[PDB]
């Protein structure tokens, strides 16, 4: 059942309301939002990802 990616190939969002509900990145931080996963996402060009969503 286990799926755990995301879908950001449109990220960097130019700002954002902080949701809450956080990840944890694959660079050794958590991340406070999709909003700045994914931009730390699309600067990785792809090699961040998600290590999986909740925090760490």
């Amino acid at each position: 059942l286990a799926a755990v990616s995301v879908d950001c190939s449109e990220y960097p969002k130019p700002a954002c309301t902080l949701e809450y509900r956080p990840l944890c990145g694959s660079d050794n931080k958590t991340y406070g939002n999709k909003c700045n996963f994914c931009n730390a996402v699309v600067e990785s060009n792809g090699t961040l990802t998600l290590s999986h969503f909740g925090k760490c």
